[PDB]
């Protein structure tokens, strides 16, 4: 057969919109860069997918856990008394919880996507 | 005008096919039956965006087993499940949503008229036999 360029594979996969988003941590897995990272993939109420890469040992680290816990905390869940960092409990804490998500677009190399930027809380969510 | 019939819309409810799916818990609600049976509600969404429905009812013969094989198909899809007493309480409630599960389509009868509608939560090994 004559080559002939082949048309472009998952064109169709589920991606967020821009905007503010009610979603799930669907799933996390343990990563390295030389930093250790949590990936987070967030799943939508449309089965839209997007990523968070969770990176510990700088500066943003503490905060940037912060705010994902009271995302979960106002999606109904209580927060424990467990020491929050990079360790098993809270690899486990975070699969499977609800959260609000902000989805803005994001210039990597040239394209476009639509990168997870940020865990809302309820009020913040609401303003959206 | 005169009137013509509007064809119809589709469901944006679009409901489960029938046999076997891989859905997520996308909302749990507190309700009671008739009778007096305390009852959790779970909204399900498939993976195809499909949305079923399912009554896990507490204070019966048949709960403790329904919530076994509920928790299996969680623990199953990677999740750990946590050390507490499941029931009718705030720890079962939090810990059902957001968790992926296995679960089965089947036909059942409302009110005489046939339905699609969710009936078993199947493992890991169930699934795949399907
Ligand atoms: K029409």
């Amino acid at each position: 057969s004559k080559y002939e360029r082949p048309l472009k594979r998952e064109s169709q996969i589920k991606e967020f919109e821009l905007g503010t988003h009610a979603a799930v941590i669907e799933k996390v897995q343990k990563k390295r860069s030389g930093n250790d990272m949590f990936l987070l993939s967030l799943l939508g109420k449309s089965n839209e997918k997007g990523v968070y890469f969770l990176t510990f040992g700088n500066d943003y680290t503490e905060d940037n856990l912060r705010y994902i816990l009271a995302s979960i905390q106002d999606n109904g869940v209580e927060i424990p008394d467990v020491d929050f960092g990079y360790n098993r409990e809270t690899f486990e804490f975070l699969k499977g919880k609800d959260v609000y998500i902000q989805v803005e677009e994001q210039e990597y190399k040239g394209k476009v996507k639509h990168a997870v930027t940020n865990f809302l809380t309820q009020d913040e969510f609401e303003e959206s």
